[PDB]
């Protein structure tokens, strides 16, 4: 039996002093990074003057010397230019030239281009938009482009099509790539090699998602090395061409979490390529990628440079990124490695290509700081400082200064001085971008310094995959290439010395003013929770010890009544991934003590309600600080008790911290003396988010002034008991928060107890239906229904069309379906693939499936942990075998023998024929796949809605028409565009669904606290200037019937309604997070009086709903001669169960009438209904008798606006 | 400029639909598109699909896409003013069909 | 000013749209009110003309 966390994340090798100094700088404050870089980058006034003159001379040459001319000749708008290039791209996909010209002449030019050209013409329009406009739009307005294409063809005919085709052919065959194949690229390299340039070839491709794709990239590199080495023909590593590789192309799990696989499987592949480069004596450069791959790549560089089989060859090269805070320390490590190995490492200094992505990633992960600078000028100073370090070590490394910035170039040219020989150092540039600049550098007639051109190689399909990066770079106002073209910027501004500009700043190295540190994402509202960097060796080493120590603690959970801990039946709590690992002990609550706890809560309710809301919120904030400080220990418990990986557990604790701080702030924004608490609230929580949802419900209830009976899931009582301990330490009195461990009997006994004033339930729909039935008997002392928040299961779909990027889709599907072994309510259950791309994506998906590591979760390398119990395993497996028995194709990962000691289900893909093949939620790692024809998209959305669930939903598309269509027709609470559908963030994606998925209001949203008090407050930002027009028609109808008071109340409801609220919530860069209020659907009205009916109808119509009115009320004659607009919204129901599903209900009557109706409503099939009831007298006295908060439906939508490959907003 | 009802047939003078009325085949005006698809059009297309009216369902989907209903633009003009231009439904269209297929095509155009 | 703007606007809209498949109707009769005696007069005529129609 392995000791817990004994092998959590051991580093590849012991960290040397030089390696440790790299790690120490990972997220160093920007003000601390800059001063040493300023000093190292300082040059004499003579040199600065000479560099400025050289820079000015280069820039004057640049300014003194395609698509734009085409746009001009045919008077094209921007959209027409983009549409034309998309058409040209499509026509070039026709291989035969004569066939293409015939299609152009006879079919395209003469009329309908649409009739002749499963994939939108405009799939790559974001790229062409960058080419035409210099601006990035993350999605494509495909209806605008279609109109523009029709317009331009009808106006200009075949000549403009011919010119667009020839332009696209030149750009895609000669400008974006040096050649389509390595042979073609080598042929086209001779011209500039004869002038003194050299080449490094980049076999374009995506990062590997599968073993097969990594093997394909390997054979592509190997074949390119042969062609390059044959062409090099003994010219050597400086004069002759070389190759550049990206490590992520060569292994599908290139990450620190999979370090052992990287060293075991990726390293030999790089070695084999390096051995071939050695035999031909060409350069082989390792390109630099995301910041969390930097230090991992150093372990590969170390082993390769120490491997005697590669000795005698100085061609191994390595990129370092000057925008990274570790860059000078990385260079110290590399220079020392070069000395130790005796290999003259070729070091390519770049500024860095992932800037926007690094900012977004650090914010999402809640880390202390960025791993890159945030002011562009800091990167420039870093680059020059690092060049000074490299130029002092040319005996042991070969510096390669990759830049298109003439000021950067000039500064280094003069820094390097007058002594030069080929092999001392070189410059580098990108094909088709740097030739103008370096034609003023290479050659005895210029500066007589060599330049190596980085040459992309690949077909048109491969090039379009990630061309947005370079184009977005050259279009950013900070980019030299953009500024060199901007007439509004002078040469003086372009030759400004960044070293002296930074030195003279009032605070040297201050963070960019307009970029939020992750902790400050929400500004003054609240402090963001902090995460942990699992790529940081210091963090991993510290976490290893804290996690081990957490496994040595004697975790217990006891019935913590107001009077003290109670005795009960005690049993062990076992690790679901290894039942030999005893995590702790739980004493469960007798039904007698559960009922006693409710009585003690009722007795203590006045004392807790009298704690002012601000001080209740202070308790929540103190609990958040405690959980943040205790996160490492909490991680260890969650990992072992609940089957979570370290990443899952960090997200779990962060979410609890965010709940505490969000509900505290929402309290400070809203709660006053008139928002009286309900009374004792029973909080019943699921096993699968055993700290986050547990904490969220309890915190909300407590901060609203209610004492809480906390009933955690029987599977996960320990982390629950620890959360209660933290809340009590933070100042929640024992009488206000009682913990009652146990199974559903304890939950049921709490729900049924006389003094229970409200219930907050998260769990299965079936259990919620049992609680709904138990509460249907019950009324408050005021004679009103006991409020129930019931947040339940999902049957969550993702729709993928042929414009989506397969690698992006597969990553988001793998994460959404199999993270936490599918044991998220948000998990992806049904993937819907457009038929034209289904086979390719499915093959990639199955390949990615088999790269997952399943096992006990106290190892960083484990991706997918166990299912929670043997019963859950049996239920999931029964479903899989039923599907297999029907002949459906089933793909499963093989499980390791070690899983036998726990309860594991392998990640599984099941190919279905129809969405109706699924019956109920299968809460496990089981992804179902269905295919659809594009014309059937609307019917597919119907099919998704038809399950009756409505929790999470994903859409992958680049096409605005498809976004608008799908998002307007889908009925789900949490929408996600071009991203995964999991990990909703508190106050950013307020979380919760509709139908069988929930009553609402959403947890982590602004309507939540208002449900836990007798009179709901007005939430922040909660209003709408829009008035429902059917409500307005009804108010006029009422005035025509003489019902003057009801017409006034109807108009007031129309104004009070927040239907149409449409907000963007603050969050991370690279994402737009939207929150909107919609109609719920059809509301069941059960009136008793005419005026009651009018008030009910006004409330329902003002919030956008239709209604079904109880025909047994006998009030038909009160609604004669309705306007057709109102009649369209009104039906009469004799059999309520036949006319559903409803989305809520309004009831009028005395207490016993309300009780009877509530029993009838609870018996309706399908979704739990949020019921509001009032007496006739209450309707007359209280305009808010029916609260409009609960008659609208919240919808959250999260759009990944970086999905096109970059962040347009941050480029400015 | 131009109105509806007793005030005009349209298209508006000084607007982008105007010239297209004065030729036998109207062009696609500048900026004339919409990403929104009428939901009743979508339901009509599915109904046509179920009946096997394949040409008509295709015509309906094409009308749904090329319709500029929902266009909502800000036009360039002076500072201190916002000048908006939007395309709404006309209202109720009189349909005078002769054949079943003609009626389906008329319905597609009107619903879209 | 309005007459000038009609002229230049329909000129530009023509440059943005009209090609060989956008055939003219033929003779167009332009009947105008007294109250905008140059602006609407010019606008209707200019549009019909630039669309390729002779005007009465
Ligand atoms: C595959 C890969 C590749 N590589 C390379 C190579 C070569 C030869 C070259 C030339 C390049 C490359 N890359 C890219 C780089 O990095 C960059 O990006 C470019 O180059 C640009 O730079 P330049 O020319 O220098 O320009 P400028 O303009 O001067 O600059 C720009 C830059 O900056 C920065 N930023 C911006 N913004 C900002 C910044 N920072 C801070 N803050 C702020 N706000 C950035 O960086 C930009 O970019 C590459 C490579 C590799 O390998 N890796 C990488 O990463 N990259
Ligand atoms: N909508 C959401 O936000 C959300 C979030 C997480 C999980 N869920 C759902 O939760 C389910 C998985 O969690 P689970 O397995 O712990 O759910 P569950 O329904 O099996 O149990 C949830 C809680 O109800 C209690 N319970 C069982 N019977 C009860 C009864 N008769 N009366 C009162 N309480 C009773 C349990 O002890 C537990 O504390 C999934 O269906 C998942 O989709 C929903
Ligand atoms: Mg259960």
């Amino acid at each position: 039996a392995p000791a817990p966390f004994a092998d959590f994340a051991p580093p590849v090798r012991p960290q040397s002093t030089l390696r440790r100094a790299i790690t120490a700088a990972y997220r160093r404050p920007e003000t601390e990074c800059l001063p040493p870089l300023v000093e190292a980058a300082t040059q004499s006034k003579e040199i600065r003057d000479a560099a400025a003159s050289t820079a000015r001379k280069l820039i004057e040459a640049l300014r003194g010397k395609g698509v734009e001319g085409l746009v001009q000749e045919y008077s094209l708008s921007s959209q027409e230019g983009v549409a034309l290039m998309c058409l040209a791209e499509a026509l070039l996909r026709i291989p035969d030239t004569a066939t293409r010209d015939a299609l152009i002449r006879d079919k395209i030019a003469d009329g309908n281009w649409k009739s002749h050209l499963s994939r939108s013409l405009f799939v790559n329009a974001a790229t062409w938009g960058l080419v035409v406009t210099g601006k990035l739009t993350s999605t494509v307005n495909d209806r605008s482009l279609a109109a523009a294409l029709t317009r331009l063809i009808s106006r200009c005919g075949e000549p403009v099509i011919r010119r667009g085709v020839d332009m696209a052919m030149r750009m895609m065959g000669e400008q974006f790539v040096t050649g389509e194949t390595i042979r073609e690229a080598l042929k086209r390299s001779k011209e500039l090699e004869e002038k003194g340039f050299s080449y490094s070839y980049d076999m374009l491709g995506e990062a590997a998602t599968t073993a097969a794709d990594a093997e394909r990239y390997y054979r592509d590199y190997e074949s390119a090395i042969h062609a390059i080495g044959k062409a090099s023909a003994g010219r050597g590593i400086y004069e002759g061409p070389g190759i550049s590789i990206k490590l992520s192309a060569l292994h599908p799990r290139y990450s620190r979490a999979q370090a052992a696989r990287v060293m075991g499987e990726l390293l030999p592949r790089v070695k084999a390529l390096a051995l071939l480069a050695k035999n031909y004596d060409i350069g082989l450069n390792i390109d630099a990628e995301e910041a969390d791959r930097l230090e991992l790549s150093l372990d590969l560089l170390e082993v390769l440079c120490l491997d005697g089989d590669l000795s005698g060859w100085n061609g191994m090269g390595f990129v370092v990124q000057a925008y990274g805070k570790r860059c000078p320390f990385v260079l110290d490590f590399i220079i020392d490695l070069a000395r130790r190995s005796g290999r003259r490492i070729m070091v390519r200094l770049v500024k860095g290509a992932y800037w926007d992505a690094e900012i977004k990633r650090a914010q999402l992960d809640g880390l202390a700081d960025f791993p890159v600078f945030t002011r562009k000028i800091h990167t420039d100073v870093s680059y020059i400082a690092c060049a000074a370090k490299l130029l002092a070590a040319t005996d042991v490394v070969f510096p390669q200064f990759a830049t298109h910035n003439a000021q950067t170039l000039a500064a280094i040219y003069h820094m390097a001085g007058k002594d030069f020989h080929v092999g001392k150092y070189e410059f580098q540039c990108l094909h088709g971008m740097g030739e103008p600049l370096y034609e003023e550098v290479v050659g005895r007639g210029k500066l007589d310094r060599p330049c190596r051109i980085y040459a992309p190689v690949g077909t048109h399909e491969t090039l379009l995959a990630y061309l947005v990066r370079r184009l977005l770079e050259n279009g950013a106002n900070s980019s030299f290439v953009h500024r060199i073209n901007d007439p509004k910027v002078s040469i003086d501004e372009l030759i400004a010395d960044p070293v002296e500009v930074v030195r003279a700043m009032p605070v040297v190295g201050a963070k960019h003013d307009r970029i939020a540190l992750p902790a400050e994402l929400f500004g003054d509202a609240r402090t963001n929770s902090a995460g942990l960097d699992l790529s940081n060796e210091e963090t991993l080493a510290s976490l290893t010890e804290a996690l081990r120590e957490s496994a040595a603690m004697k975790w217990t959970a006891l019935p913590q009544l107001a009077t003290g801990p109670a005795a009960g039946e005690t049993r062990t709590v076992l690790n679901p991934g290894d039942h030999r690992d005893v995590v702790g002990s739980v004493t469960e609550t007798s039904e007698e003590d559960a009922r006693r706890a409710v009585r003690l809560a009722a007795d203590a309710a006045p004392d807790w309600a009298a704690v002012p809301p601000s001080e209740r919120a202070a308790c929540l904030d103190r609990a958040a600080e405690l959980m943040q400080a205790r996160m490492p220990t909490l991680l260890g418990l969650i990992i072992r008790e609940a089957g979570k990986s370290a990443l899952n557990a960090i997200a779990e604790v962060r979410e609890a911290i965010d709940f505490l701080r969000y509900y505290a702030e929402q309290t400070r924004r809203t709660l006053g003396p008139g928002h009286g608490p309900l009374g004792p609230i029973v909080c019943i929580s699921p096993w699968n988010f055993p700290l986050a949802i547990f904490t969220g419900q309890i915190a909300a209830a407590l901060v609203a002034g209610n004492p809480v009976l906390a009933k955690p899931a029987e599977e996960t009582p320990l982390i629950a008991a620890e959360g209660v301990r933290i809340l009590r330490e933070a100042g929640i009195p024992a009488s206000a928060l009682q913990l009652l461990p146990g199974d559903g009997r304890v939950g049921a006994a709490l729900v049924a107890a006389a003094e229970t004033a409200g219930v907050m339930f998260t769990g299965s729909t079936e259990v919620a239906r049992l609680i709904q039935a138990q509460l249907a008997d019950r009324l408050s002392p005021a004679g009103r229904p006991i409020p129930l928040i019931a947040e339940t299961g999902g049957q969550n779909a993702m729709i993928v069309d042929s414009s989506a990027l397969a690698e992006q889709v597969v990553g988001d599907v793998i994460t959404s379906a199999f993270d936490s072994a599918g044991q998220r309510c948000s998990a992806l259950r049904v993937l819907c693939l457009q038929e034209d791309v289904a086979d390719r994506i499915l093959t990639m998906l199955k390949g990615a499936l088999h790269e997952l590591h399943i096992g006990r979760t106290d190892r960083l390398s484990v991706d997918v942990g166990p299912v929670i119990t043997s019963e859950a395993k049996d239920n999931i497996e029964k479903h899989i075998e039923r599907m297999r028995g029907l002949g459906r194709k089933v793909e499963q990962i093989g499980l390791a023998s070690e899983t036998g000691v726990g309860t594991f289900v392998p990640p599984t893909i099941i190919e279905l024929e129809k969405l109706s093949d699924l019956q109920r939620e299968v809460f496990g790692p089981v992804l179902h796949v269905i295919r659809y024809r594009r014309d059937d998209l609307d019917r597919l959305v119907d099919d998704v809605n038809a399950t009756g669930y409505g929790l999470t939903f994903g859409l992958h598309t680049r096409l605005d028409e498809t976004i608008a269509h799908v998002t307007s027709r889908i009925k789900a609470g949490n929408l996600y565009i071009n991203r995964n559908i999991i990990g909703a963030v508190v106050g950013v994606q307020p979380f919760g669904g509709r139908g069988l998925s929930g009553t609402g209001p959403k947890a982590g949203g602004p309507l939540y606290l208002g449900r836990l008090v007798t009179t709901a407050p007005v939430p922040p930002q909660h209003s709408s200037v829009h008035t429902d027009p059917v409500l307005l028609d009804f108010a006029k109808w009422l005035d025509g019937k003489g019902a003057r008071a009801e017409a006034e109340a109807a108009r007031n409801a129309g104004s009070s309604s927040a239907l149409g609220l449409d907000l963007e919530l603050p969050g991370p860069v690279g994402e737009r997070n939207l929150y909107t209020l919609h109609a719920r659907g059809r509301i069941l009205l059960v009136p008793a009086t005419e005026s009651g009916l009018y008030h009910q109808l006004a409330a329902a119509l003002a919030t956008g709903n239709s209604v079904a009115i109880d025909a047994a009320s006998g009030l038909q004659a009160s609604l004669k001669n309705l306007p057709q607009t109102v009649g369209l919204r009104v039906s009469w129901s004799k059999d309520w169960a036949a006319d559903g599903p409803f989305a809520g209900a309004l009831v009028e009557g005395d207490a016993e009438r309300i009780r009877a109706v509530n029993k009838a409503i609870a018996a309706l099939p399908g979704p739990l209904l949020l019921v509001q009831a009032a007496s006739s007298g209450e309707i007359a006295r209280n305009p808010d008798a029916y609260c409009l908060n609960w008659l609208v439906e919240e919808v959250s939508a999260s759009i990944n606006t970086a999905a096109a490959g970059g962040n347009a907003s941050l480029m400015a």
